[PDB]
């Protein structure tokens, strides 16, 4: 089946960064796979099909003189009603599983604009950040013991502050390249056109999905018989049954079955989309309290003013679920202790010899 | 077989945490699997079925007009009953492996709520609180050389209690950071919520399995025969039997083991979750005895007060369980001693040298 | 097929040491696979069954006439003998594979219940136990490099015993972590119900089978054939044979060689663990000679005493398949000699200088 | 097929140590192997069998009518014939398979006993016995480099002989060890009944088999056809076939071909297993001139006196096979040239200047 | 298939050595794989057989009464001519495949006796030449540096002979374990008989098949069509044909292709291994010109003498195919330049500063 070469490439299973956001992995995987799963349900194992359409033939008819009826009426498919000559065609029938593979392939341009047009750049952009932050980081540590015995001898305040001081005025406090490479993306504004083209794809992919299933489906639902006619052409001139009657689809109940679970599933699957819109439309300040004492992070706190829509959010976003990898998931993550001052001045006092870490 | 894909992703089988039950393990796997045993059992190797639905069609029939006569009737269970004209269905027959594999993909949601709603800050926890402790081991390892030459030429208690009151008012006697960090999480009432919806999700998964086989089944549990009609339509201008009698279903059995299979199984499988809701009514003080004397497990067994539903409650739970991983697996559980003091001062007087371990 | 997933995960193929005994693993592989090794046989390659049921359908009947015949008696063995009506019905013809797979399945518990409840005991029993006693040989080597020249230009005795009795009242000497962990654990006894249990799950499985193929077998052994009635309902207003006579089952020979091969096997395995129940009700003291000399497996042979239903003498049983490992596969296993003394001080004067090993 | 998973688990392809003799091995592979072609090739692949039974039905008979006749005479093979009434069956032609497959599994059960009873003891045996060797090189290999000067510049046989009696009466020259284990072994006799057991099961395992095929073949061997009955029941009220005659059995050059290649195996087999028999009854003493002179080796060769059922025997026979793997395949292999003095000590006085190896 | 398994385990792909000659490597390959391709062409794929055996019934024979006909043939091939009585049999044709099989087995017993009998005796002797050989390389390359600056400075032939000299009466010129084992294979003669062997099995072998083709075909080679009869027993009391004419086979045209592809096959396979055998007739000398100049080399040369049967022609062959591996593959291979001396010292005053290589 082709279905095993499908999940063979498509949907199969830098360097530790995290891309994709855990709710567009699964609202990809449902929208992505359902259709797969409807395919293989439909057709294969469970219902063995045979013929999909059954005849009633004459009982004078031969062997394939009643195989030419079962034959000729599957591509025919056309209810010749007696109310003038109303061919009603049944095309959505031989059209099911066609329908459902094209939007399964539909599905999956939004994740290939998102993974071509915005991928390399981004990655790019947090390469260029990890290797700076770690930079950080190790030019940091440096003073984890010069503090080990200087800052043990002194009356608290005049070791805490004037050291603290003389290293506020040092250059290691600051980050230049962050300020300047935060502005510099920050007045961008060109990957949140992805992002928005990415969700409204998909919207208006289940729009499309939802006017296929109210047009050319909801009239053919209950009818799973019609008259057929042999005679269309050159068949005038024999004796036989001058209309074909009774032309009876079996799957009628997986017609219903899988229509019902894909509306159901678009249904349910729709607010969420909605959600990861309106989650871009507003900035996130849950825990900005303490990312304003933090030297570096005082700058990605610092610029939250004006119209949220900016690549600023975004990369904020993608950020928040990278900020526990290794290295970032520290201090930081175990500062949920000042959500409810010199006291910290001795807590820290202690917890600066907690830090060595290695 | 699409059983295949499933169990290769679905139930097949950080870095040495336990963060599942035991018993949630085996609730997990019965009720996962037991669907899927049922569905491959019920349809392949066992009963070749062939046709599930067996008709007696009238001798002057051909080939396939017998060949409609059967394929005709499985899409259209329907009972055609002379008591007007209640035409019962019998959509139960081709509706149980389809029940079975929604009721299988429904049983997982629980399981995708604990992991991910509740895994990531658990994990951040049981990871901050493991290194804070192998600190805490190799801050105080440093205690037992320094107790080799000093702790033997003193006449006992002025240096059993002399040199640990000293230790008392030293700063690796205590651990500020877990007291802080045990009222900061005590408080919080957030990780409970998951596992009472976790358990309340499989509770009334059950009730609605218990409702379907209630009322969809039990009322087609020992019909094996039903008649049909084929002029449901524009057959009725043919010559033939005006009724398609005895429309004979060939796996009853099966249909009554499957049924009588899961109802069991989930009666006998109710009682376990109820004692796992139990679990956390009561504060678990079966070993409180012996963390009171311990100077980091004393504020464990400190905070034992009110109301028992707390988030506190539930990392007690799960640090039991992996309280004997390779290092806290030590004196504590050896000491099973002091569950039946001046002797057990010149007992540790030789233990002490007896945990030099490496 | 089924059988392939489940040799997949059961029975397919710390960190060294034996946990299950050999017989236990003989008796498990046996109880565990012929099962499994009936199921392929008895339906699979062998016999290509076809329908396991075989009827007489008269002549006049058509083609689907004779199926339904065929087809409406293998889900509805019952022979309505003319001796009033007594339905005698055929359902373990139909069962024995459905039996089958649940005694299959139904073996495996009592190893669920002793890997799962006394496993990690035992694990971090028998670590903990490896740990102290590699320590205890590298405390010990240092005494072979102190005699290389001392013990050489002593007249024997007054070196033989002065470094002995010295030594003996050595630290070294002694192991202190020996006596009361074994202490603690020979009090203990809650390892030995895991393996009554786990033996007498088993017995009475093995029970229970015997009742299954004493009642619900032996009585429909040597009948192949049975009569069978169509118009049992609604077939009653047509014009047919009033009883259908000779329903053929196919399989009585593979139904008599797989009661036989499943009754003769349980025979032969019955003794086996009744002589693995009686290993537990004697002390076993085969080599408890050259224990008493040691210093460390004195204590092993010293509580020796009482009734014999301890976790102790499980200990044991299971120290003595680990006692050839790597290192304690050693003189220990070479002491074959002492079985049949100053004149041994001279050949364990040259032998201290034997057992140099690196 | 079952074949390829008992390939994959039964004959699928310590550290260095062989356990078990080429030929052995040799009998083992042909014994285990030849019934699993024999399965392969007489019901796969060569005769796409079908039906195995054949017969002749009368012209009135329809389908299925003929279907119950071929279908009931397979698994009720019986000769009605007309010399009272002696039903002769014909339960070998059915039975060729299982047959083959329980002899197949029954081989294999002396390979399992010298495995598992014999193995580990041998095997921790022969480790000792290598630590024990390579030692014995790594404490001589000194004397070559005390010998490069010394050995030079005196008048041969003065220091040839004055060092050699030197090292004669020191500690190097004789291994204490080597002596007293070889006697604690050699007056033991355990590993010579599993020597004896494994080659009297197979005897009478191939006893067993000629006699299977002397009685139950051997007298349907010419026979083709045979006359069964159908009425031999409740068919008697009906109107056909007395009795069912000539049910022709399409198997019998495959019967012929498979029992006589099983005969001939058997027989060019037997005497193979008679000369391992053989080899144990005597003392093996073809390079016994070589060993009296090496040191160690001289013990090998002393010890040859009595009845030679011993372990010594066993030990030395699988010895000389494993003295050639890289250490003992040395000088030893080399001493092809003294099979035909102090010539040979400047012989010898240039050959520890060629020993020299690394 | 079985044939996948069998190429699975026969013919399906020390530590670098060469065991085997190419030639006899694509020998054994087109003699092992021919067969198994004829096997797999002949049966499978390319002609889809059904019946191999087609019959003319009468037309007044029912289904099976033809079946009867059809199915008592193929396994009594005989053709009751009128020419008394002589029924010729037709089992070849049922008897290819097996011949074939058979033929395919037995090809196979000379690679075992040679990969058993002979690969462990020299591998070792290969082993422990290339371990003197590479020890005689490392013991030669301290040379070149002794030559980098005393070679320089002196005129020519008194540095280039006086230390030539030198080191000829020095002990890393002479390799003493070379001549000595050499001497001690040399006059061995063992590895010979198994090369006769297995060259001689394959040869009667082919005699064999040869055989086989000349009696048992080419005499039914034209013959499609043969008579047979269903009265050859107790069908005689039937009224029908005496004698069933035209048992027409089908796979006459597969049974003469595969006669002639084998027989064409082993004709151009004879020379190939009458050539292989006089190989060993005679004794190589082609490079023996640049053997008797190099010190180890001139041994290997030396011994050419007598006739040539001995294990050393062996050891030689088998070693030029190993003589540029990667170390012998060196100036030796380089030394193309001397098949065509005062000036070839300074040629060679620069190469020994050229194969300084690492």
């Amino acid at each position: 089946s082709l279905a095993h070469t499908a999940a063979e490439y498509m949907l199969s299973d830098l360097k530790g960064l995290r891309l994709e956001l855990p709710l567009d992995r699964i609202v990809k995987f449902v929208a992505v796979g359902s259709p797969l799963l409807l395919m293989s349900l439909a057709f294969a194992q469970e219902f063995s099909s045979g013929s999909p359409i059954s005849c009633f033939s004459p009982s004078n008819f031969s062997i394939r003189q009643a195989a030419y009826v079962d034959s000729s009426c599957w591509d025919s498919l056309l209810h010749h009603k007696q109310d003038q000559d109303k061919m009603k065609s049944l095309w959505p029938h031989k059209a099911l599983p066609y329908s459902l593979l094209a939007l399964a392939l539909l599905m999956y341009l939004p994740v290939l604009l998102w993974q071509y047009a915005a991928v390399p750049a981004l990655s790019s952009d947090l390469l260029f950040i990890i290797s700076e932050l770690d930079k950080s980081y190790n030019r940091s540590i440096r003073l984890v013991q010069h503090m080990l015995k200087i800052r043990q001898k002194s009356s608290d305040p005049y070791v805490f502050w004037n050291e603290l001081e003389k290293a506020r005025k040092e250059r290691y406090f600051e980050f230049p390249l962050l300020e300047r490479y935060l502005a510099c993306k920050q007045r961008s504004h060109s990957l949140v056109a992805t992002y928005l083209l990415r969700n409204s794809l998909l919207l208006i992919f289940t729009s499309a999905t939802y006017l296929y299933l109210g047009h050319f489906h909801l009239d053919v639902f209950f009818q799973e018989e019609f008259s057929c006619s042999i005679k269309t052409g050159l068949l005038s001139d024999e004796t036989h049954v001058p209309n074909l009657i009774t032309c009876r689809l079996t799957s009628l109940s997986i017609f219903q079955i899988v229509s019902l679970s894909s509306v159901a599933i678009y249904t349910i699957l729709v607010p969420v989309i909605i959600y990861n819109l309106t989650r871009l439309c507003r900035w996130d300040k849950r825990l900005l309290s303490v990312y304003e004492m933090l030297p570096a992070f005082d700058l990605l706190s610092r610029k939250m003013l004006g119209c949220p829509i900016n690549d600023l959010n975004v990369i904020l976003l993608f950020l928040r679920a990278n900020i526990s990898e290794l290295i970032s998931f520290s201090w930081l993550s175990v500062l949920c202790v000042l959500k409810d001052h010199n006291i910290d001045t001795v807590v820290d006092f202690m917890t600066l010899l907690a830090g060595l870490e290695p």
